[PDB]
């Protein structure tokens, strides 16, 4: 197991882009996290059997343009960088940020690149989750108490489960009432609500780094939703506005998601933690990037294709 | 040989719409337009009227088309499909009871010969790219044009191309004059200047003994000719714009390569063309057919399908957006 500081100087920064690591390097990686945030000393987790299950999580993974495991690894690292740079032990327990990093592995397992259309894919990924467990060789918590043992499972349900938007949404109106009175460390509701903040913040951490990450992410994002609209035409149904690739107005579609689903989301981890200022920020700065870029969809001069035929 | 040993085809034989002005002159084979240049001439009765040997009218077509080079706008074909306007004109506004037949001989000529030798570059991009052309012309202004004009006379006085060497040193004179006069009119910027002529004219009327009437009436024609795909149908103008644009925005890269700054219009990066085409059309376009219906009003459908095809870039300008990603499908370009 490597140390984390000779896989990157800057590996524990916000800056860090953990796309930027060799798809082979990132299950040592993952190792290596856990050994630095000190779980696999903390609950004695067997190596070996810790190995076989990150190398399942990974094979877990199917290999479309955004759900895959990079995405898996890239949420992984966020919880790790939350863990070294927000201090976490001071507002949740260990076993809770331990599970809220195992959900992070496996928070999209066996994701197809489609949606939902409750909390059908967000259970499936849970399903998935403890079908690895009960591989053999792979159960990294057979050794927990009976307590800690369904405390985990309850921890990882209700974590994945917290991914979908929907969920999200329903638990807006509490996360800011717990934003604006402030954070309780001995209210158990307040770690419920801290753990779906946390795990959202997460899956969506690629909005905190620099133009170019966004950029290519939200190429990705719109493959896949096209990729969907494509299916769902070919079935005779009729897709929404944003996975048809011949209505969807990216400019849109991306300000309104920055706007009123991201932003959101780290202007509360800000509110409870000021140390994540930078990462608001920097989703604002991405946000006002995609407004400047805007007039870039209207088509000046000819088409690539050099042709004026698809008027 | 085959402009010869076919003899000259009626022109009814040709398509039974090609005297309309719904037809498109495009749709003709390449290979057909010289001999069709030569059934148009004999349908106007020009051949007979001016005793033009065929032997020689058939060589000065062949040379007139091998002078046009492969841009993708100013080539033979467009040249022709000019030629076809002014032949259109001649059939169907009855242009005998308003110019001289030898007036009208020299604009279906200057017509054929008025882009000759064109490179897809414009005017200014002589004098910027300080060609051999605008060496010669650059101080005189309409620089193509006066190059276009010396290309024909160059033809002329090729050994079996001088389809005017049998006539009156009066009358030789006169179609010189007039073939310099039309084809320096297809300078836009000539346009510009007689604008105001051109709208005088028009409301007081035409007046068939105003010798300064005749001139205006003949570069208002050749500028209607030039312009004539714009008559045609939507197929036809979206066609015309692609090529034009491919043109502008060569010339662009060009300039861009010699450090030169480009027209907004001929730069890719900048050029937004529902703007442009629209501008074109509501500035140039209809004004011209504007005139020509106020003149003539059996025009009236030529300026109403100008105008209808400025309707149509109006409803498919949203189009220039893009939505989904782009056919790269990839988004690097922001
Ligand atoms: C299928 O969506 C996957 C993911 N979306 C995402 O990363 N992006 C990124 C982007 O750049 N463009 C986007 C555009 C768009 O529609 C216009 C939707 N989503 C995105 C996502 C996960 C959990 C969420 O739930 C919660 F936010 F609660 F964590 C959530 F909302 C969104
Ligand atoms: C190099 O120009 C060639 C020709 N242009 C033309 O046909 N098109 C057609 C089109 O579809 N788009 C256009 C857009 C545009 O600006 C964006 C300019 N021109 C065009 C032309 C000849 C003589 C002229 O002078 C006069 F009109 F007077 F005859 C004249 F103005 C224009
Ligand atoms: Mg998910
Ligand atoms: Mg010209
Ligand atoms: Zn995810
Ligand atoms: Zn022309």
């Amino acid at each position: 197991i490597q140390p984390v500081a000779a896989i990157d100087s800057n590996f524990a920064s916000f800056t860090y882009t953990p796309r930027s690591l060799p798809e082979d390097d990132t299950s040592m990686a993952i190792l290596s996290m856990l050994q630095d945030m000190n779980f696999i000393n903390n609950y004695k987790i067997d190596c070996p059997t810790l190995a076989r299950f990150c190398l399942m999580v990974k094979k877990g993974y199917r290999d479309p343009p955004y759900h895959n495991w990079m995405h898996a690894f890239s949420v992984s690292h966020f919880c790790y960088l939350l863990y070294k740079n927000l201090e976490l032990t001071n507002y949740l327990e260990d076993i809770e940020i331990f599970a809220l990093f195992i959900s992070c592995m496996c928070h999209d397992l066996d994701h197809r690149g489609t949606n939902n259309s409750g909390s059908v894919m967000e259970r499936h990924h849970f399903a998935q989750a403890i079908a690895i467990l009960n591989t053999h060789g792979c159960n990294i918590f057979d050794h927990f108490s009976r307590k800690d043992y369904q405390r985990m499972l309850d921890l990882m349900r209700d974590i994945i489960l917290a991914t979908d938007l929907a969920h999200h949404l329903r638990i807006f109106k509490d996360l800011q009432k717990m934003a604006e009175v402030g954070y309780d460390r001995n209210n158990k509701q307040h770690h419920r609500l801290l753990l779906c903040l946390l795990m959202t913040s997460c899956d969506l951490s690629d909005q905190t780094k620099g133009w170019k990450t966004t950029r290519k992410i939200a190429e990705l994002i719109y493959k896949e939703f096209f990729s969907q609209g494509d299916l769902e035409k070919a079935m005779g149904n009729r897709p929404m506005e944003m996975m048809d690739r011949e209505k969807a107005y990216i400019p849109e579609l991306q300000i309104s998601f920055m706007e009123h689903i991201a932003m959101p989301i780290y202007k509360l981890l800000q509110d409870l933690f000021p140390k994540a200022a930078e990462l608001y920020e920097r989703v604002a700065s991405n946000r006002e990037h995609w407004t400047k870029v805007s007039h870039k969809f209207t088509i000046r001069g000819l088409p690539s294709n050099n042709s004026l035929d698809f008027l």
